[PDB]
This record gives C-alpha cells, structure tokens and sequence, in this order.
C-alpha cells in the first residue's frame, strides 16, 4: 500500500476540501513522523498545535487506554464520575470559577459568542437581538458558517449563503480601532488571538494585549482570547496573555487540550457569565464525556510535569536566533513566541511557500505553508536542543539550495 | 466520592447548562451501567442512541486501543493512511461517492448547510445569497448559533443574539407545507429528521419522506436526511430512510458512528454536491483523524457482523406492544420506530415525566424526559429479549406506582 494509493484512495472516496503535503504517515512517536514507505520526518506542523506533547505520549496513551475499558460515554443527560475532577482540576489551573466542556475549537468558539450574547442581553442590557461582537481581521476559529461570518478571508466565506449578523471586524494590532468600535453600546464582546495563527502567526506589538483588556474593562465589553493554538505552552508560557499578565474575560482552550488524541475543547469564565446560561440552554452529545476527560487531565498533567513552557521558551529564542542569520535577500521577516513561529520567503518567479515544503519534506522535515510566501515553524514542546539544531541545519540547507 | 460529592463538584466547577438526572456512573457494559455506589442499571437513553453497539464494545474498544499506539492525529493538511480505507468503507457501505469527515453532530450539520448553499449558487445558480435552507419545526441539530437559528424551541435560541439569516421553518410531516415552501426559487436545500429525535420521537405519517422525495426532486430542492439519530440500526435498518425506499441527497450520520468512543461524524452525497467544496474552503482539526477512522469502521462493523439492525426491529415490536398494554389514561400515547422510542404521559401535578425517571432510576432503569410529558425509551441494539422484558416489567411497575 504505497503513499499514491493512499493518495488516489483519498481523491475517489472522500471530499476535496483539503489539498494536503503529499506525504503519508502511518505511525507518530513524539516529534517525528514515519511515512508508509519508512521514511521519518521531523514534525514542524504538530497538528496545528494540537500535539504540543509529541505524538503518542505514554501518559495520556495510558490515560485513555486505562479508561475506555470502564466507561466512555454517558452524555451530560446523567453524571459520571470523571468530568468533576477535570472540571476542579482545570478552572483551578486557570483561576476561574468554571468550565464548560465542547468538542471542537469552532464549538468552544461558538460557545464564547452565545455567552457573550447571552450575557449582553441579561447582563448589560442590550435590547435583544442588537448586540455585537467584534472580530479581528485575520482571524481564524474554524468554520462553521457563523465562523466564517467574521472572517476576512474569501476562500473561507465565499459561496457560503448570507452570513450571521452582528459580527463586526476591525484591523488587527490596532487599539485606535478597537476604541473606535466600542464606542457603540452594543458591542457585548471582542474576540482575538493573542498570536493570530492561519493568518501567518502575527505577533501584535508589545502592549496590544494590554491596551484590549484595558479598552475592554473601560466600556464593559467582554474580552474573549482564543487560546486554542496559542495556549497551553506553545509559546512559552501557560496562556500567551501571560506574557502581558493580562487576564481575559473568557479563555478558549482546545487542540492541545488532548495532546492529539481526543477531540477536548474548553471555554473558561467567573460566574456572572458562565451562569447566564440556564439548564437546557446549551449542550453537546460528546461535551465533557468521561474518556475526552481522563485524556486531557493526563495532558495538562503532561505540560506541566515536563516544563514544556519553559522549554518552548528556552528553544523558540534559539530558533528564531538562528533562523534570523538567513539573509534578507532570501527570508524577509522571523517572527514567533516559544515554539509558534513563522518565517517570511521572498517570493519570486522561481519558488514560493509550497516548493520550499516539498523540498523540506525531502529532506525529513514537514512544514506547512499558509498563504504563498509563509512558512510556519511549530514542532511538538517536547523536542530537546540537539534535535532543534539538526531540525535548523535541514531548514538552513533547503532554503539555500533555490 | 459518593454520589452527592460529584453532583456538588460539577455544581461548583462546571457550567450549568445541564440538569442531569441524579445518577453519578463509573462503569458502562453493554445495556448496563454502574454509579458509585455499586448499583445497576438499564441504559434506556444510549447516550442520545450514541451507544447502538452497548457501552464499551470490545471490538471497537480494541480498535482503539490498536490505533492508539500508532498514530492519532496528523490533521490533513497530510495524509495518514487510516482515513482513505474508513472512506471506502463508509462511502461503499451507503453508495454515495464521497463522505466529508467531521467531528461532532452539529458540524455535519453545518456542512450541509455550506454544501447546499455553494450548490445552490454555483449549480443551480441561484443569486448570491439569496438561497434558503428549509427545516422542519421541531428539528434539533445542534447548539451552534446556525443550528439555533434554525430552532423553534426558545429554550434553544432565546437570547443569543441575532439569528442567521435563509432559514426557512414549516410544519413537521406536512407535505402541503413543503409544496408551498418550494415554490420560492431560492430554495437549495430541505433538512428533515426522518423522526425527530429530541422532540418527543415524531414519526411522520407513512408516505411521508417519500413525498419529500418527490417534492424536493421535483422543484429542484436537495433533500438532507439528519440520520445523526435515527440512523446505523437504530430504528431497525441501516438507515430509517430506508423503511420507504428513498434516497437523500444528503445523509447526516454521527453519535452512534463510533460507538461513543470518538466523536466521528459524516457526510455523504455524490460528487456533483460533494465537489462543489474546493480546497481549502472547508475543514476541522480533527476531521478525519486516524484515530476516530479506525473507531468507526469497526464500529460498522459490529453494526453489521451482530445484525442490530433486525434486532431492533423485532424487539421494538415486542417493547411498543407491551407497552400499550399500560392503562390508555395513564399513558395516552406510544409511539417509534425499532429501538427508539417514546411513551406520552397523563401529565398532571401529582407526577410529571421527570419524576417517573426518578422512580425509574429507583427501580433500576435510566432514561430521560424531553419534555415534561414524554419518556423515551433507548436501550443499546446489543440487548436481548429476556433483557427488554425485565426492563418493560420495571417500566411497568414505575408507572402503575403512582
Ligand atoms: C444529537 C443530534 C445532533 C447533534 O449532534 P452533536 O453536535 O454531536 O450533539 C444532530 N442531529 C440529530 C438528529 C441529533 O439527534 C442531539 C441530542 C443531544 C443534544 C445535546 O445534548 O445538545 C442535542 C442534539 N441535537
Ligand atoms: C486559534 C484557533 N481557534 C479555533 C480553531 C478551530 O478549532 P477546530 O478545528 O478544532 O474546530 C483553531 C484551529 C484555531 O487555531
Ligand atoms: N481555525 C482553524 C482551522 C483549521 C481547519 O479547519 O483545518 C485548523 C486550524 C484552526
């Protein structure tokens, strides 16, 4: 069964919405990738952040093996004994009074804007069904159609029927504007990335993180951060707000939540907003179900046992260091917190973002580009020094050879 | 850690969007469950008909256990070699072309929204975002802002925030009703549940969803069947489409695709529809992930290998027939369809429908209300007839009890 069966297989029986790196993995062991023909590759992709612990970690493989044998799903229709101690164990992680457990990043995303609004209409006293929540342009949470409403990226919106309303988008790393759209009484919320990451992992200027929260709090407007990729050690620190010891009304968890190996999504908040919604009021067949639960307590456990923050930290100055010693002819810009980081190709006639990750999979590292001239750098928290440097002479040596 | 010690944790940590029934379970085998205090109990809920093949299947717990060791998230911006054979399977199991993977229900809702609104402007042509999606009321599909919009349950929608525009609802088995809504041309879709789920299990009138057929075909509407419930053996086929012999031009599958392992869910249609997705314009994290594959095929596979199918036929029938021996004005109605099914009560103010599932619980057997005066009842496909008669005698019991 060869990687072109793999891929012919695919192109027969399932939808075109991707068009993926053509490799073909059959097996993951921390930070490497082996391919059907045997081939390893370094992971510099860790599944959009998802497996911030390396694949396949003993733990949280244990974790899920020691519970699928008692119990995996009772629904929230009933109680079981697992989604307490995760709820305890995380909201006390993360200093807020309660969680409220999805799936997916888009669901925990959806989650935050029904808050948001519910919040709006009992709380705040907007008059219903007027209440706004703003977006940054080049974000990216998913894609159900309401995700898609606030996106600035036509090949995500377009073609898809009327968008939701009540979505409003102002420039990202821009406090003026932010100001500007807060004015409006209405607006119950604002949603950013703390480092947008499908944009192309754009860091904002020092203070922006700052200058939101404070604009935030000043009009009584929920400040809402997706942590979905940017959290849980990937750059360094638990939360990428922490880096401006800034602390957001709603907090968005996901993608690493499980270390890969169970769909766990999380929406963070106090009180007075989590509890403007009712029993009844909102819900998911597989929210908060015992086995995703066990996972992602063995994930977080992960993360903090094994310092990945600090060592994604530690690692990222050294490769963004070293990256930055490419020349300004080649590579037009390095950017980056922890181990989230990008680097910015000047394209020509003779190459783009793709070639260059088709030359780096020959060369057994797998990256992915993000829109014709940006490659992201993001390998799993758990890789050591030595294997960050041969990682930079496989990336050195491939960019240099166009 | 008694019983009321976990109710109290979630009280304190976890959002309220629940009010579950006061049962706290550790351990889950087949049709059974077990809380903390030891004690034993029919599952007549299978967590929303997630758990078809009875909690903890060995044939999918070993495929989970199996795949975990290998590989369990890549995500497809490449490859992995699970997810092309879940695709054959799936796709050649129903005959459609393709399926799209997804996670949770909601999204492969949300899916065929995105796929009958880019259908219905870039193959039927209907104007930029005019076109309409049809719902029946009473339809429940999710907790998404576009799934809420869609609701006619206020509990479901009220206060959160203004509703997507294009949904159109009318009456549920209501052929007139669907004539007249596809009269307006910008129609591009028409989803229905073949029975409606979480309103009280509906079942149209026979002859119904063959006259969706006809009329959706014959004004040029696709038909969505949300088999996300009613499909995979529940009612006593493979789908309950098939108890007319007509063929959507959407099928939903999910919950019990994985055997409540995995969030797993599907979309199937041909290629004129599937194909009207291009890359890059639609997706999930999680989507199609090695591990949730490997979880649903064999998952199928028990479907198939155990014939659930055509044991929930014949042990509906004993189980509704039974339970209109019940006095008629004490129960005033019972109504479904193989395994899923649902008991109407005499709802006064010495007894709802919530205290009988606590007199239920008290005698053994778990199931949920959905409305103040109806009960469904839900056991997992895997239970035996000897079984379904001491669940009916404890049925019997309860109610004749008050
Ligand atoms: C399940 C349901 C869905 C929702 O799927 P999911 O997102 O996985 O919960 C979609 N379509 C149908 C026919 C269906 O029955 C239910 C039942 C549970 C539930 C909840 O707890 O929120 C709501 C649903 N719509
Ligand atoms: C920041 C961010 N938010 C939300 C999402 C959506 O997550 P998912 O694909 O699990 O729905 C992604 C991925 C993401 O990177
Ligand atoms: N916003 C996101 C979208 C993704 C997808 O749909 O594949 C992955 C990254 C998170």
């Amino acid at each position: 069964p060869t990687s072109d069966d793999i891929f012919e297989r695919e192109y027969k029986y399932g939808a075109h919405n991707y068009h993926p790196l053509p490799v073909a993995l059959e097996r993951g062991k921390g930070i490497y990738l082996w391919d059907v023909e045997g081939r390893k590759y370094f992971d510099f992709l860790s599944s959009y952040s998802a497996v911030n612990q390396g694949h396949c970690h003993p733990k949280i493989v244990n974790a899920l093996k020691s519970q699928v044998d008692k119990l995996t799903l009772t629904s929230r229709a009933f109680y079981n004994n697992v989604l307490g101690e995760y709820e305890e164990y995380i909201t006390k992680l993360f200093n807020y009074h309660k969680v409220l457990p999805m799936n997916t990043g888009v669901e925990a995303g959806e989650t935050a804007c029904k808050l948001a609004r519910k919040w709006g209409y009992t709380v705040k006293g907007i008059q219903k069904y007027k209440a706004k929540i703003v977006f940054a342009a080049g974000n990216f949470w998913g894609r159900t159609l309401s995700a898609i409403s606030s996106s600035t990226d036509p090949t995500s919106y377009d073609g898809f029927g009327p968008f939701m309303p009540g979505f409003d988008i102002i420039p990202y790393n821009d406090l003026p504007a932010l100001e500007r759209a807060l004015q409006d009484p209405n607006v119950a919320a604002f949603m950013v990335e703390p480092i947008q990451g499908e944009a192309g992992v754009v860091v904002p200027d020092p203070g922006y993180l700052m200058g939101v929260r404070e604009l935030c709090t000043r009009h009584q407007v929920l400040f809402i951060a997706d942590e979905i990729q940017t959290g849980l050690a990937r750059t360094g620190r638990w939360l990428a707000v922490d880096y401006e010891n800034v602390r957001p009304d709603i907090v968005l968890l996901g993608k690493a939540l499980s270390g890969g190996l169970y769909p766990v999504s999380a929406v963070l908040c106090d009180d007075d907003i989590m509890l403007t919604i009712k029993p009844g009021e909102h819900g998911s067949t597989y929210g908060g179900n015992p086995l995703g639960c066990r996972v992602a307590i063995a994930a977080l456990e992960v993360l903090e046992e094994e310092n990945l923050a600090e060592n994604a930290d530690k690692l990222g100055i050294i490769l963004r260091n070293e990256l930055m010693k490419l020349p300004s002819d080649v590579v037009t810009a390095v950017r980056g917190k922890g181990l989230l980081n990008a680097i910015v190709i000047k394209e020509t006639k003779d190459w783009d973002a793709w070639k260059v990750c088709l030359r780096l999979r020959d060369n057994g590292l797998l990256a992915k580009p993000t829109h014709g001239d940006i490659i992201r750098f993001a390998p799993p928290l758990v890789i050591k020094e030595d294997e960050l440097r041969e990682s930079i002479e496989i990336i050195n040596k491939t960019i240099l050879s166009f």
